[PDB]
């Protein structure tokens, strides 16, 4: 399935290479710019445990969701992963526990050292 063509094709876009946050561009998006940190980014994603088992979706609130980048407002993946994306992205990301919630987790909804998958398209971003 598509998170094993992440670890298979997937490109290591960690400093410190350590496969933390493995991406997959699904679809090229347009322009140069990716966002700063700061920015105000839209998206569209869908999650879920490595497992299966938990499936979150923006679509199922029918609305983007919305942070700003680089701010720890989502997991280190997210602030990572979406800083590589251009307008009109798709990517997959796939996402060790150490760049997720970690040996802790976030219990209930999310165990100890959970692998996780998005699928996120990357809408827009703005200056703050
Ligand atoms: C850990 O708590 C959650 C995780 C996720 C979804 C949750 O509810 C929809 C959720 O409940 C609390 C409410 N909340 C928080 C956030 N969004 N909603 C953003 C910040 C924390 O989330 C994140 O940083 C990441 C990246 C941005 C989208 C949400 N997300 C998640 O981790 C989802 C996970 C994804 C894996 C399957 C279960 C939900």
């Amino acid at each position: 399935g598509a998170p094993a063509t992440v670890t298979e094709q997937g490109e290591d876009i960690t400093s410190k290479k350590d496969r933390g946050v493995l991406k997959i561009v699904k679809r090229v998006g347009n322009g140069e710019e990716t966002p700063m940190i700061g920015d105000k980014v839209y998206v569209h994603y869908k999650g879920k445990l490595s497992n299966g088992k938990k499936f979150d979706s923006s679509h199922d609130r029918n609305e983007p969701f919305v942070f700003s980048l680089g701010k720890g407002q989502v997991i280190k993946a997210w602030d990572i992963g979406v800083a590589t994306m251009k307008k009109g992205e798709i990517a997959h990301l796939l996402i060790k526990p150490e760049y997720a919630y970690g040996s802790a987790g976030s219990l209930p909804k999310i165990p100890s050292n959970a692998t996780l998958f998005f699928e996120i398209e990357l809408l827009d971003f703005k200056g703050e």
